[PDB]
């Protein structure tokens, strides 16, 4: 099935959207956290989606969010970001896709840390 | 029209193998060239197909190397296509010029892309 | 000679680090701006600054951003200085420009590097 | 120290130059092969540099190779890539500069594979 994560970590921000967002590419669940994480983590089986709407509401720590996609790799779950949809194959060479995808998401996670 | 681009440097290689792959995305015409692809200036045939091309055209080739092995005339060279507005394909990367949404991304990832595969095809 | 800009949305950012950072690194003059970095045509200072530089020159910010949040826009400025041969310096990567033995390397990191860059500066 | 590293894997193959190559960085001693690896990945310690001509050297296999460079970075094993010296620092922020590592060696491991 599909999984979907929020956060949002002050008390004023557009959580909703997010929400729907979530919502919109077919979240059954939705964990929403202000553990929440490992427990959306946990929750996942072999054969999942598991969604957000950005990498920055995953985290915002180079290292840990690698280290979580490579989680979510090894558990052989499909990770999808809303904002990056089609973002698998980017050109029809699964070997380039994969590639692409690191490179992506790379970037993501610098640019998530750095603000 | 689609217009297609094939060139190798021997005649062992399966030039068949990448005339089928043009003529299957689409080619009316393919531009047929038995040289290196180390630059343009000993290549009249590439010159013809890219004179050929005119805005609305798509220009097809399999691959980028098959456009060269020089990283700065393959990069000219795409930034020539997209000049005279003319859709430059790679048929072995079929779903690149697909607008998946936010555009941005999408011409970030075609430099990027194009680059890599620039200097790889150079670099060899 | 070394030219730098400068430019602050608001008062309430840091200026004088900037402008500190471009003395620094080597500024003589330095074309200072209060403005949005979302296009040029709001900039005729960046504009000055562009038509100020000639062949020789070195033309310095403290970031890609500085200079724009326009992904098409910046990669032309980017070229446009090229074209000229103006020495594009970002003191916050002071050794990007740095020959470090293989040129299609380097250029293509570059190319790489600013254009990240480009793409994080305007999606913000 | 300087530990280096050089294969070739069939009988007609440039190896002096290889060998010379590392020799010219700084290799104090080579694991030359045509498990060897094994050997120079278990030989070098903490603050140790572990050097190659190139990364198809060390390997063609996408995950492999990139497996591999975790590990020299797990060991705390600066590697380093004769033909591509001052990798480490191409602009001088250093998280851009891991981003690069990273960005690079993953270009050179698929390029490596596809060959």
């Amino acid at each position: 099935m599909i999984i979907g994560y929020a956060r949002v970590s002050s008390l004023d921000q557009n959580l909703e959207r997010q929400l729907e967002n979530l919502k919109t590419f077919g979240a059954e669940k939705i964990f929403t956290e202000k553990p929440i994480l490992q427990k959306a983590l946990n929750f996942v089986e072999m054969g999942d989606r598991f969604i957000v709407e950005s990498i920055d509401r995953l985290g915002r720590n180079y290292n840990e969010v690698i280290h979580t996609v490579n989680y979510l790799k090894d558990k052989e779950v499909q990770l999808m970001i809303t904002s990056l949809p089609m973002m698998n194959e980017v050109t029809g060479n699964p070997l380039l896709d994969k590639f692409m995808k690191d490179l992506i998401i790379r970037i993501l996670a610098m640019v998530s840390e750095q603000e």
